[PDB]
């Protein structure tokens, strides 16, 4: 809104979170989340449209404006020493480089590496 400050980043869900309580933020992998309270280490408050609630912070990944987000469509074991990464189908990742050689650099939230573009879909 115009009352809030302009935002150059957001977050995307990495996993399914099932609400424990009426005020937990239900979400599926890939949904865009605006974090409105991250002052508590173990439980953040976020919004998905008009939905608002609490959720575990390790269930989301940070995305900068202009970064592309993908879902893995095919599990694939990468050659780690040359910079590739192993990912499983339905995993959510953030793009961190330009495509080259049929691979693109992505971030899982804990590891970085090259993954085949044919085994990703944009979300
Ligand atoms: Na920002």
């Amino acid at each position: 809104s115009n009352a809030g400050f302009q935002q150059s980043h957001y977050f995307v869900a990495l996993y399914r979170f099932k609400a424990l309580e009426k005020d937990d933020l239900d979400f599926r992998p890939g949904e865009k989340i605006t974090v409105i309270d991250d002052s508590n280490e173990e439980s953040w408050r976020g919004k998905i449209g008009e939905k608002v609630g609490f959720f575990p912070p390790n269930f989301i990944i940070r995305v900068r404006a202009g970064e592309r987000v993908h879902r893995v469509t095919r599990s694939f074991v990468g050659n780690r020493e040359i910079g590739q990464i192993t990912l499983k189908k339905d995993q959510i990742v953030v793009q961190k480089g330009d495509e080259a050689g049929g691979y693109v650099k992505v971030y899982t939230g804990r590891k970085v590496g090259l993954f085949p573009t044919d085994f990703l879909e944009e979300i």
